[PDB]
């Protein structure tokens, strides 16, 4: 690792630069695989002409059509691991903090994640409910009785831990994530924007139907 | 019908053929095949098939 | 993994693809070995021909022969691990969580 | 040769140039070495302080 790009605990944009491994090494097989390149294309191109003259046998153009098809080969192997130099963000959220310090060995293939990054903005409340609590309220959907946000969504308010209204309100959307084993009961999701990051997973919390 | 006592407006069929047979209880074990077009059944429901 | 590409709690179809294991790599052998296929087979090819001829040994021939037979099995296994790294599913239904993250590795 | 750049029987100056050599793989060698240097160099540096400790 030569550097960690990334403030602990910021918000990270989709493709931004999160850690710069060390691409020395890696750009001198890269330019290294262009010059071999370079040299066996250019003569691969030559015997190209020379063998339709018959001023070279089929087997010396293979030779060098062969050398040039290794150069092309190792050419973009090297661009790719060149690439992979800048280990870049998959999704915007916020990252965490760093399993690895600046200057340490990583290895492609290793157990642990580097970092984590955790999109925050919409954030999800899963509620599980009986089987039939759920059959129940999506009738309600359908009936009218509970007021709709969005498709197969019902409008929801959420109530923080502290006992508090959150200001801003959700959507409760009706297909079920998961069954439990043991129980029947479902597990559903709810909504909710969270433009400053005043949620935070983990927090136990009532969403709120108004019927 | 369903755990909340209501009547599924769908209809299926009671298949003979068995599925399992338990090994001390020795009793058996069959399925009914029930549409299911909206969402509304889901894995795990306690329920009962009304035969005539 | 590059892309979960599913909703999860949604319904999918069998043979649609749920994932995109990155394929870089597998793409760049994969180009490579078949090059290299079509390379080793003229020279097979050409031995073969030239053997008949007395122009070269049998030693040579089996030479170009087993590249070629190499490169052969080399484009199958490429194209194999090529195939997998869009992972799909095995039937039509509804899919519940992803058990596994985006960056995740396999 | 790419290039003549000069008319024949034409006058010429010092160090004017006369005819380009391709130098596609020479630009390329020379991008190589370059790299190759910076590459090995750090490296050194690197075990200069290793070796120290």
């Amino acid at each position: 690792i030569l550097k960690r790009l990334f403030k602990e605990g910021s918000d990270v944009k989709a493709g931004q630069q999160l850690y710069q491994i060390d691409p020395a090494t890696y750009e001198a097989d890269y330019q290294s695989a262009q010059a071999n390149l370079a040299s066996t294309q250019e003569q691969a191109q030559r015997y190209k002409l020379l063998v339709a003259d018959q001023a070279v046998s089929k087997q010396q153009y293979a030779d060098a059509n062969a050398a040039y098809l290794q150069s092309k080969a190792a050419v973009e192997q090297a661009r790719i691991n060149l690439r992979y130099t800048k280990v870049l963000s998959p999704i915007s959220g916020r990252i965490g903090r760093s399993a690895v310090t600046e200057g340490a060995l990583v290895t492609n293939g290793q157990a642990n994640a580097m970092a984590t990054v955790q999109q925050l903005d919409p954030i999800y409340v899963d509620v599980t409910q009986p089987s039939t609590a759920l059959l129940r309220l999506r009738r309600e959907l359908a009936s009218g009785q509970l007021e709709r946000a969005g498709d197969n969504a019902a409008k929801v308010s959420l109530k923080l831990e502290d006992g508090s209204q959150y200001p801003l309100e959700g959507r409760l959307e009706f297909s079920e994530v998961s069954v439990d084993e043991g129980t029947g009961s479902v597990t559903i999701r709810a909504v909710f924007p969270n433009p400053n990051n005043e949620l935070l997973p983990g927090m136990f919390v009532h969403a709120q139907l108004q019927e």
